[PDB]
């Protein structure tokens, strides 16, 4: 073969494609347009005598298509068939100007024998565009070198599914092979076809690409690309940038001559296009393992850390709760609800099987804060209180603050809501009067919101200290869902959630664990919905039950 | 020629290169690193039998260096010179088969006859390495491709002089006569050489490297790399990229057709290699202009503003005093001094002749404020006072406040001298139960410090609003500032100030100035000297005597 072939296809996480004979989700917008660009770009073009693409689909995946789209305009439309006639389906409609005709074959090689040799001259790219009957061929046939897969994050009824395969751990955890009872059910792909089903002749399929995540009618996915691998495996002139070379060679010396040093921590490296936000997550802990400095700490357990780092997820398709690790989700929403209400008393979070606090208001850690007169639970006035009733003088975490201090979360959506350019629309919880009151001095200490021209509002959250281990996910899903929060009851749609970072640290004692996270690919976004919305008018009116995450598939626990 | 000539000299801005038959600066220990680099460089290794470069130079040059330089190393010799013998200089040291013969030419025309005929096939690159007689002839003959300048900041007192040149205004401002005395003394640069002083044949050469600033014996400077250009221009594998395309072509789409319908601004946008670290404020500029939001603000003027914005400055070898338009430096130092001091008395400024605080004090300004009460001058418990009596009550700006409120600047540098690695070293103007009671509410409001493995001090500083044309660069350097007094009295090295910003945006009137200051090239940074450092023992021990500017060298005024 000299032409390319490639699948095209979308599943769910269990790899349902269809039901009944059509999609099982609602109509998906941006991945129909995607289907049609990959499908009908000529390679000539995407890298920016009639030439066109082929795409080959079993009999009911034609049936299947509304008469209208069939066949698919401006590509050369192949059915793999034994009852489908040519001269019927020429009969269905009639054939415009400069279309091709339709052919039926009677197997996959037959299409592509003669896609190679009746269209030498026209075709350049050939898709297999479905269904299951022959996704499975051109797989057990090893002739396709790249799967399009559009990952959609629900699951949804199906009754066909597209064929487990090596590489299918993109889409769902799957339990390893250690711990797995027997070896887990695959197509066999051949590398070489010509040489079929042989031990030395085993393929997997690789992401080399993973984008940002999209959304249609309440359903999350992204977009990847696979590429199949064995088994066992700045620009300028040729005179400007010669004559820059010495001098940046030896301004660059540094940074190789530590750099090759140690092997250096990388995430998924073979994924090239890392469009996915939570690479952003990824590659700094990367970079603080490969970059950063140790030192011993309070506890002297022994961090390393860099200074001042930044990260942006939009709010707008999806909500960035990160899929490498499971985050804590109900912890982070009784906790956002609780700091809304000005709450300072950790026993109520505890009682809800949130336990994030407990460990610091214990009567000992409280006595070692030189603090025995304060009760256990209570974290003194932090977080929700500096938010609600800033300087107030504080007594104890059953006192009545209402009307004490500064509100600033009421300021906040007030100025969002009359004046939204205005530049002082922030929240402080840092304040330097009552730290020594406090159970734990504040972490996540600052956000300021802002609104652009088209009604879309933005957050930015200062923390001066950051375990990006086992905190930063968590702060994320937190002002992200501040940000949703604010959003709706200040009639505004949510767009990026900025982080914005002091001291960004890693303890030594993670990086093996942090290593092995490094290699899990990330999953597409879930959506976050909040319900009742018509019902909810002002921040307090928030509770617990008003929110759903959709499509949320983390990877499991971590090996040690 | 086949083999390529470039000129590699250090310079001051007024072009001095010697004094005595000396260099006329302490030893430059980077820049000697950067001439031994780039003359042994083969070009191979740079862009990643024997055979060497050359280096050409005059007779004065080569009496300059010191014997155990004299020849240099690893690169073939020529000195010019009427009057030198070869068999003198080969009688001086032992004539090695490992070394180069020292060659004698009576000319650069005949030194570069000799290298291309005798030395075909081993020379790859020749330079031209001084002095002032070798470069007027490299320059006037016209075979350099490229200038390696290095660009020293301060002047020195020089008897030799690197001669004028088309592009030497890469190196101060240009008085009015510009354009007068340059055909008359600028050395005429023949684009083709063979075309000799043909008036279709001038050259002129222009940067297209400008590195970050270094610094060593108290002297800072950068690196430049010209190319020579007519006037009259002047007035991973294929299979993966290839698959990735199409994907990216769609995903593209929209911000492509953005790209195309508008004019992009771009500041110098010939300088390629963009290492100076005030590419980080002309690229914001342009990334505003081309890519934010215009909006009405308080005053309905103008304005365009993104969200969420980063700039890093180093400290450790010169100081981000910007070059592109001149800092308000004396209005820096002051108004930094004033509030360490605690001060809220803007009259105190007004009387140094520091005048930016006097709009913002006024009868009128106070009054629309609703501080009838105010004293003119009187900002209310605004920057310092925070800084040092943070939460404690205001009355007015002679009030003393001694032992009031949490001094956050002395817990800073209590907490640096004994636990540098904790992580709660910050400092807070943001008190939302006085910002009522201020002039105006603070801009920049938070700055956090961090110690690393190296006892050297780093400092974020965060800002809500960043009017980038007129307060960034004066933000930039007090935050600096402060940077190095508190590493002083903490005995820590000053290593990088951080900027975060929150709401960063130009105003639309002043987008053509803007525009005009982005066809600026950056000069180096200067140095800031602390005086008297034995005499300074705590924050409260500077003066404004205390500190000198080392070779500032900024643009003029705007005519835009
Ligand atoms: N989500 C997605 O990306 C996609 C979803 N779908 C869904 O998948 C379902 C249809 O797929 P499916 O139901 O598997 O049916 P197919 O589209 O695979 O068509 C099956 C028929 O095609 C012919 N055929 C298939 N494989 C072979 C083979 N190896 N050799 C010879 N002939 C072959 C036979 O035709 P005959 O019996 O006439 O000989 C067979 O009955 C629908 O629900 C559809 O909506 C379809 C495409 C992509
Ligand atoms: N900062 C820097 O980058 C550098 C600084 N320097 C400084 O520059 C000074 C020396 O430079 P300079 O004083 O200009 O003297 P040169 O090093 O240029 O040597 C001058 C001599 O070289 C010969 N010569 C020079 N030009 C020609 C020509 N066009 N044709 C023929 N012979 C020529 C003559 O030698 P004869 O009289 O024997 O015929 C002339 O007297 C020193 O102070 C040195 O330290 C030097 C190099 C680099
Ligand atoms: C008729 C065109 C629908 C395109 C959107 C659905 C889709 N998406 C992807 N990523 N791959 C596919 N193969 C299909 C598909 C193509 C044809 C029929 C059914 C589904
Ligand atoms: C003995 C070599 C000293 C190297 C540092 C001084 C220097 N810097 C630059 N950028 N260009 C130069 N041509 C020279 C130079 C080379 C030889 C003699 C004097 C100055
Ligand atoms: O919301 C939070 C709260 C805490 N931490 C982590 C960062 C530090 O490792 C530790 C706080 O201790 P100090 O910064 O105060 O030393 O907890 C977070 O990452 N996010
Ligand atoms: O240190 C300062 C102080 C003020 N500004 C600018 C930013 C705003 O344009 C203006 C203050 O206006 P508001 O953001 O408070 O509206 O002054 C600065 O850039 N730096």
């Amino acid at each position: 073969m000299q032409k390319p072939v490639c699948l095209v296809v979308a599943m769910t996480p269990k790899r349902g494609i269809g039901i009944n004979n059509g999609l099982p989700w609602p109509h998906l917008t941006t991945d129909f347009k995607h289907f049609s660009r990959v499908t009908k770009t000529t390679p000539e073009e995407a890298s920016r005598g009639k030439r066109f693409n082929a795409v080959v689909m079993g009999r009911k995946t034609w049936e299947s298509m509304p008469r209208k789209f069939r066949p698919l305009v401006d590509r050369l439309n192949i059915v793999v068939s034994s009852s489908l006639k040519e001269e019927d389906i020429a009969a269905e409609k009639p054939q415009a100007e400069g279309q091709q005709r339709v052919r039926v074959c009677a197997s996959l090689p037959a299409a592509l024998s003669l896609l190679e040799e009746e269209y030498k001259d026209s075709v350049d790219q050939i898709f297999v565009v479905g269904g299951a009957g022959l996704y499975e061929a051109a797989l057990s046939l090893g002739v396709a070198s790249h799967l399009y897969i559009t990952r959609v994050a629900r699951e949804f009824p199906c009754d066909v599914f597209f064929p487990a395969f090596p590489g299918d751990d993109i889409l769902s955890n799957k339990s390893t092979a250690a711990q797995a009872a027997a070896p887990a059910e695959s197509v066999f792909v051949p590398f070489c076809p010509e040489l079929g089903r042989e031990k030395d002749n085993e393929a997997t399929y690789r992401p080399i690409f993973i984008s940002k995540t999209f959304s249609d009618n309440g359903v999350p996915y992204d977009f990847v690309v696979l590429e199949k691998r064995r088994k066992t495996d700045g620009l300028q002139a040729p005179s400007s940038a010669a004559a820059i070379a010495p001098v940046l060679a030896w301004m660059d010396e540094e940074d190789r001559k530590k750099r090759e040093q140690k092997e250096l921590i990388r995430a998924v490296p073979h994924v090239h296009f890392r469009g996915h936000e939570e690479f952003q997550y990824l590659d700094l802990i990367a970079d603080i393992i490969n970059n950063g400095r140790t030192m011993d700490d309070r506890t002297g357990v022994g961090v390393i850390s860099k200074f001042g780092c930044t990260m942006r997820y939009s709010l707008d398709q999806a909500f960035p709760l990160l899929t490498t690790k499971r985050v804590f989700w109900k912890g982070v929403l009784e906790e956002l609800l609780w700091f809304i209400r000005g709450d300072t008393n950790a026993n109520h979070l505890s009682e809800k099987g949130v336990k994030i606090w407990d460990k610091n208001v214990t009567r000992e850690f409280l006595d070692s804060r030189n603090l025995p007169h304060r009760e256990v639970g209570d974290i003194g006035p932090g977080y929700g209180f500096q938010w609600r009733h800033f300087g107030a003088a504080y007594k104890d975490m059953h006192t009545d603050y209402t009307g004490q201090g500064v509100d600033q979360l009421k300021n906040v959506i007030q100025m969002l809501r009359t004046n939204p350019t205005d530049r002082r629309m922030l929240m402080t919880a840092w304040n330097p009067a009552a730290l020594d009151e406090m159970a734990l001095p504040p972490c996540h200490l600052l956000c300021q919101f802002y609104v652009n021209d088209q009604k879309e509002l933005s957050c930015i959250m200062y923390q001066r200290s950051c375990d990006v281990g086992l905190g930063v996910p968590f702060n994320i899903a937190s002002y992200s869902l501040l940000t949703l929060m604010v959003a709706h009851v200040c009639n505004l749609k949510p767009k990026e959630f900025i982080h914005f970072m002091g001291n960004t640290h890693v303890y030594t004692n993670h990086v093996e664990a942090l290593k092995e996270q490094l290699r899990r690919e990330p999953r597409p976004f879930p959506i976050v919905n909040i319900l009742n919305k018509e019902r909810i008018k002002e921040i307090d009116d928030f509770t617990a039950e008003d929110f759903e995450v959709v499509g949320y598939v983390p990877h499991g626990r971590i090996q040690m």
